[PDB]
């Protein structure tokens, strides 16, 4: 209807005075420890709930069905988890088999304290390359080179085959066990905030980064040659030089085999991805080109006759747990971070979107704790770190799943493999197993034309994903993301900085005060120059806040005052002998601030004083509340500079100055 | 007077097809380059006046009465350059003769590029520090001990006086020119926001935990003890340990003089600086205890005789220039960013002090080539960095200065050092040139008298203060700098990412709203809750912003939705077998935003959408133009969330909802 109000102008103590104000919460430190730690059983019942959701879900289940779903999406995930563990394996540096253990014992784990309904925790690309690179860093190939086998002229110094793996072992378990470590340090101290750093363009330009140095890794692995383990900055261009200069030291059947199998899983991922109106459950054509390359690959002996590439190395078994090697965690602390805080980011991306998909609820810190305590048990079993694949992950969405018990099935299938299922496995080429692992890739290679749109949207937020995909290539892919986080935070901090500050003015016949350099038909007061300044100052603005106010006032309040000076010298010899014309106030619309930073307030009180002496009033139009009551703490309100000179809204100001210039002339 | 208006309700659209708009300008960015670079005379006068201010107030001279109080003041500081001059070059590690270098040939360079008038160019303690600190590091002592001497069991691996001092001199040239280089590419390139991030309590706890180190440093000399320059993490925490251990190799000659001219130089400068009133020329107390000191070590050979530790190595002559050393910067590049900010930020800090005294305006961007093309002439004649000691400074003010040429004429007699006095200057015990550095700390040191008053102030700054200081001190003094860019950078990023949410209510017979947690006697509206969100959305404050949307509603958007599927499902399968209850809306007063950080335009509109299927509208009270238009592009105003749903006021969203609401029930 109609918008119309009747008020006198109270500027900030017409208001304050006839208005009581609420009491401050006393703090009372004693009794504040006291009521925080509940003794009442439902705070408890409600905390044990909580550390282990399985006690929720487990009590109203719709067995009849659920049954058979979980069992067929149980069979399907642990298929395509053995297979993605037995591919990632290799880009740990360790044998096949400690990825089958990777894929039983972290499932296992995130069961009683897990959150989540559609999450299939185990290996990943990302996590397993970083792993992988850190145990390069950290074991290199050429300290273990024993001489033996009476070579020609100098020491037969032979590749250490064997024992070296023990060694790489140690090493992964020793990082699972610290990346565990510092999980469950972040959820039980309740930080979750260090993890909201991780925007969206920044994990994606990492993502985009780590798959391909994922690619060029399998590539390295396809290919059948050997690098030098090239690590540090530019260690993905360095390693693709080096693979450039290896073309000859191939292998043709390794190579066509490769290219094979990857045109084939790539059509048959697309057509299912295409055609999905005719078949809703995605077939797995992982399983059946595994299975077909074993049965080709043990039909004709490729290990013999063509040279081939073969595992031959299952030990198929268990074994005992062993104590984690302690004494390399300072060397090691930094990568454990990282590899935590990705882990973690990509578990809760991937939470969520299962989640929002099916309507449910997913805690931060329960899923910190959870796989937190997944790491941690991993550690114990040589496993490397633990997450959620979204390629693997997608499987039980499709073919159906509603609980964990699901995952605890797909668990079953990893068990039956490591005891029997592994042994026919024997003669399967690595080829094949490193080309999954590129095919997987297409969701985070597709994740580059994301670009142009983020150039039409914000740009300073494209730049970032532009920033850490360089910064995640050049000088490697942990301290990257390093790069990453301060690059986001500098951005932050350089749009505080560096405000958008207008001149705005006043709709005619209205009370709405909109931007100047927006709108053609505005009408200023005479003499008054209103301007709003965003991005509260703090003590990096305060230069950029004193060349708005002498852009949008025209003059320097400084050098008018010198030439007042100068000319004033004149006026005191004379009779011994014998700029700031326009600008009649000025309304500060501060109304976009949330903190001062008192090293700002200083140079706020130092120009409301400075404006004094060119006899041109600074108001202010829309403070806060929370504001003021920190500039009147940082001594601001002194004898001279009053509360009168405050205001509520920005017409107030605009009305009391024109009520003064008509009762004062 | 009265504060009345009448206007119908413009939410969005309904103020926006009635006003036009302002076409943006066109970039052009053929015309861009060509407009900015200029070419008529006008342009080119202005450049040049600017780069070389000598040209401004040399005709406009006062040579009738400025030259007698530059006469008075230039051999006044020239007498007190000359020995805090050599007094500072001890903590550079080179010979004192090369100390009357630094006071000669900064002075020189800073008259035809200066900018100001009071700021006496010089040495400094600070910056001395810092020199010696990576001279000691890049050449330490144990480098050069030359095996000679005929020694009793092993080498004769003596100390290497003499040729020593050339490696650390040389050195210090080459530490000179690329501390020039750096601040001429922040000139050159007009980048000088990057000493804008050193505040005030950043450089105020900076100089404090300098100022202790120089105490140190300087009581290293005082006891003449022999230490092993520790440098690194805990660098002074090592050195003062060691100095405790070696009390017994102390001097009772060094030690009695040194401790005198401590109590001496500091009570008369405390006299001096409390009776103003009487004296207004400060008595030179530096100047006449180092005369009276050398009278009485040239009469008594407290050398010879007490085995004090004299000069006795001035040349006292000129040298021809020397070409940098160049090769050592990949050495120093990090060490040489640090002091050259640190000179900088100095050099403003006491050039704003005394700018205001006079009212004269200082450019920032030409102090950068003013100090730029000082070190860079100091370079080439083995000087060290140049700035503006605050105790020098208040000589020439205090004493009468107007122009530089009162610095002109107390490099003249530092000019007639280097060639006749010093030579007398022989005898003179290094401990009363180590005591006097001592007695000026006084200033830096009163400094820590302010930590109680900014914790009554805003607290995060006095943090920061602290957080500087300690950090300054435990890694090191360049690497505490960095440390505390970081910290203070972080800390505007943690006051943005935890905003100040309210609970903003309505003024009873008013349209003002403030803020429920301060005022008690507020009446929100039936069914709709205000909320006001400052520190504008990014992609770490979108989560924050989730948690008090649901803090302020009382319940769960999200919780409240899967709980009706949980009674929807009850409902479906009855009839086969036969929270949201106060909230009506919400009126976001995003009011305080500046940017919006797509990423997180993501999740607004996720808010939007989450409420629309609990039936509870999310309104917007008062976005600015900047800001929606930034949204736009953004992909948010779809076809189901229009305009209509955005308010230019607060209580216009009121307005507009208690007429809906009469209108529809």
């Amino acid at each position: 209807c109609s918008y119309t109000v009747s008020r006198p102008v109270y500027s900030e103590l017409a208001f304050q005075q006839q208005r009581e104000r609420r009491l401050p919460e006393r703090r009372t430190l004693r009794d504040s420890l006291a009521r925080s730690c509940s003794c009442s059983r439902k705070r408890a019942f409600g905390v044990v709930k909580t550390l282990l959701p399985i006690l929720d879900w487990l009590p109203k289940y719709r067995v009849k069905e659920w049954l058979l779903s979980d069992i067929i999406s149980g069979v399907s995930t642990g298929l395509v988890g053995t297979l993605q563990g037995m591919a990632y394996a290799l880009l740990a540096a360790v044998p096949v088999q400690f990825g089958l253990y990777s894929a039983f014992f972290p499932i296992l784990t995130y069961f009683v304290f897990g959150t989540s309904r559609h999450i299939s925790v185990g290996p990943f690309p990302v996590v397993s390359l970083m792993v992988g690179s850190v145990v390069l860093s950290m074991a290199p190939d050429d300290h273990f080179l024993v001489p033996s086998g009476n070579g020609s002229a100098l020491n037969s110094t032979t590749l250490d085959t064997g024992t070296r793996d023990a060694a790489r072992v140690l090493l992964a378990s020793t990082l699972t066990l610290l990346v565990g470590i510092i999980q469950l340090v972040f959820g039980g101290l309740q930080i979750g905030f260090i993890v909201r750093y991780l925007a969206d363009p920044l994990v994606g330009g990492f993502t985009t980064a780590a798959a391909f140095q994922v690619l060029v890794s399998q590539l390295k692995i396809v290919l059948n040659v050997s690098t030098k383990n090239y690590n540090g900055i530019l260690s993905i261009i360095y390693t693709l030089i080096e693979i450039f200069q290896n073309i000859g030291d191939t292998n043709i059947a390794d190579f066509i085999a490769g290219l094979l199998t990857i045109i084939v899983c790539m059509a048959v991922k697309e057509l299912n991805d295409r055609f999905k109106h005719r078949i809703p459950v995605p077939i797995p054509i992982e399983v059946i080109v595994t299975i077909i390359a074993t049965a080709i690959s043990y039909g004709a002996n490729l290990e013999k006759n063509y040279n081939a590439g073969i595992v031959k190395s299952i030990p198929s078994g268990f074994l005992p747990p062993v104590l984690p090697s302690v004494g390399l965690f300072s060397d090691m602390l930094a990568a454990s971070f990282s590899i935590a805080v990705v882990a973690y980011a990509i578990a809760v991306s991937v939470g969520k979107v299962y989640a929002t998909k099916h309507d449910y609820v997913i805690d931060g810190n329960q899923e910190f704790i959870a796989f937190g305590i997944s790491n941690v048990f991993s550690g114990f079993f040589s496993c490397f770190v633990a997450t959620t694949a979204l390629s693997r992950t997608a499987v039980q969405e499709s073919t159906g799943g509603k609980t964990q018990v699901a995952g605890l099935i797909s668990a079953v299938i990893v068990m039956v493999a490591i005891v029997a299922l592994g042994r026919l496995l024997e003669p399967l080429q690595k080829s094949v197993l490193a080309a999954v692992v590129i095919a997987n890739l297409k969701g985070m290679f597709m994740q580059v034309c994301d670009v142009p749109r983020l150039w039409k949207q914000n740009k300073t937020d494209a730049v970032i994903w532009v920033f850490t995909c360089i910064m995640s290539i050049i000088l490697g892919l942990d301290l990257g993301l390093l790069a990453g986080l301060l690059f986001a935070l500098l951005t932050v901090v350089l749009r505080v900085q560096f405000p958008s500050w207008n001149g705005l003015g006043s709709v005619p016949s209205t009370d709405i005060y909109k931007s100047i350099t927006h709108y053609k038909n505005l009408e200023e007061p005479e003499g008054v120059k209103i301007l709003r300044f965003s991005s509260p100052i703090f003590y990096g603005n305060v230069d950029g806040f004193k060349k708005c106010i002498n852009s949008t006032v025209g003059f320097d309040a400084i050098r008018v005052y010198n030439k007042r000076l100068k000319a004033l010298r004149r006026i005191q010899k004379l009779i011994k002998k014998g700029p700031k014309v326009p600008i009649h106030s000025l309304v500060l619309d501060c109304g976009a601030v949330s903190f001062l930073d008192v090293v700002g307030v200083r140079s706020l009180r130092m120009i409301v004083k400075e404006f004094q002496r060119i006899d041109v009033n600074v108001y202010f139009a829309l403070l806060q509340d929370d504001v003021l009551e920190k500039m009147e703490q940082c001594g601001f309100f002194d004898d001279n500079i009053r509360k009168d000179r405050f205001f509520l809204t920005v017409h107030d100001a605009i009305l009391h100055l024109q009520n003064q210039v008509k009762s004062r002339e």
